[PDB]
């Protein structure tokens, strides 16, 4: 699983793969991040609660921590530690779940 890290670590090339491994889940979010690598209206629209804001099957345990998301181990730049950590590995749940602009915008989920 390291090869997670060793792709998203740094920008050197426009492989997807870099962002395919940031996100587990729904294509539109590392869709986004592929073609913008910061945020977007429909990259935090359709999310807001799942592993990383996404509607998929919960399996890495992103809401806490995967074992890829070491702190240690990920190089965090201004914009890839507000919107990589913000989207895939927060652990918190506020009256804002989205990267950003949220005016008491809750994505469906369940508890």
């Amino acid at each position: 699983m390291s090869w997670m890290q060793n792709l998203k670590n740094y920008q050197h090339l426009r492989d997807p793969s870099e962002y395919m491994s940031q996100v587990y889940g729904d294509p539109l979010a590392y869709l986004q991040e592929t073609t913008k690598f910061v945020t977007e209206r429909e990259y935090y629209e359709d999310f807001g609660y799942g592993e990383c804001f996404n509607s998929t099957e919960s399996e890495v345990q992103c809401e806490l921590i995967t074992g890829e998301f070491d702190p240690k181990l990920l190089p965090y730049d201004k914009r890839l530690a507000w919107h990589f950590k913000e989207f895939c590995y927060k652990t918190s749940a506020h009256g804002i779940p989205m990267i950003g602009e949220a005016p008491l915008e809750h994505h469906h989920h369940h508890h």
